[PDB]
């Protein structure tokens, strides 16, 4: 009876195995755009993905992860609110059963069709497993997806999903360039939070881009053909793999822009 996104094991149940679910810096949150304060001391974000080495794509039963070689400073996130150098380890998405839901963060209570999480760890902690034990261990770059025009740099991801339909399937996924998933603007909101899945560790500096990317209805439909289940198990479509907004509590969301 493991955690997931069903009626019996979904987000309202997680606190029983992961009591930090009710903690003081849980993610995601609603971004109230009128209350977020411009912080003119925030620096521009530095996204340095030119030497990124993608390796593999994995259906983990909760989402799919595009994994990178993080054994050197190849694809890194710096600046913005961050002190030091954060290495890209993987990206994944959260999405809905319908275009009107799927994002984890909301903006003035608006839900987007999906949300991309580019996950990075602070190199001062040496490995990802050590970093998630620290309050400044991770930086997750969050990008909203809306349905409209296709995102050409997403199609190589969409086209491999048939090969990883079920939990535990992986596929080679070399030479994928995550720069093709970014919007034009790097304007962002930032706040201290958590992993949005168990173990819900309070180790993330969230950086949420204001500008969503557009994907096509056909691209997101292909996300919704994935399976939560393993091969030869009853089919349960991988949809609505998002945690809803959690209480902001004693936190301030800062804006990089006016
Ligand atoms: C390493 N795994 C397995 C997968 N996972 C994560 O690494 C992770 C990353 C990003 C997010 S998010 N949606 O961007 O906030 C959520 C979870 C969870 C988990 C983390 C973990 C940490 C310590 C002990 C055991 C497991
Ligand atoms: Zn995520």
């Amino acid at each position: 009876h493991h955690w997931g996104y069903g009626k019996h094991n979904g987000p309202e149940h997680w606190h029983k195995d992961f009591p930090i679910a009710k903690g003081e810096r849980q993610s995601p949150v609603d971004i109230d755009t009128h209350t977020a304060k411009y912080d003119p001391s925030l620096k521009p974000l530095s996204v340095s993905y030119d030497q990124a080495t993608s390796l593999r794509i994995l259906n983990n039963g909760h989402a799919f992860n595009v994994e990178f070689d993080d054994s050197q400073d190849k694809a890194v996130l710096k600046g913005g609110p961050l002190d030091g150098t954060y290495r890209l380890i993987q990206f994944h998405f959260h999405w809905g059963s319908l275009d009107g839901q799927g994002s984890e963060h909301t903006v003035d209570k608006k839900k987007y069709a999906a949300e991309l999480h580019l996950v990075h760890w602070n190199t001062k902690y040496g490995d990802f497993g050590k970093a998630v034990q620290q309050p400044d261990g991770l930086a997750v770059l969050g990008i909203f997806l809306k349905v409209g025009s296709a995102k050409p740099g997403l199609q190589k991801v969409v086209d491999v999903l048939d090969s990883i339909k079920t939990k535990g399937k992986s596929a080679d996924f070399t030479n994928f360039d995550p720069r093709g998933l970014l919007p034009e603007s790097l304007d962002y909101w930032t706040y201290p939070g958590s992993l949005t899945t168990p173990p819900l560790l309070e180790c993330v500096t969230w950086i949420v881009l204001k500008e969503p990317i557009s994907v096509s209805s056909e691209q997101v439909l292909k996300f919704r053909k994935l399976n939560f289940n393993g091969e030869g198990e009853p089919e349960e479509l991988m949809v609505d793999n998002w945690r809803p907004a959690q209480p902001l509590k004693n936190r301030q969301i800062k804006a990089s822009f006016k």
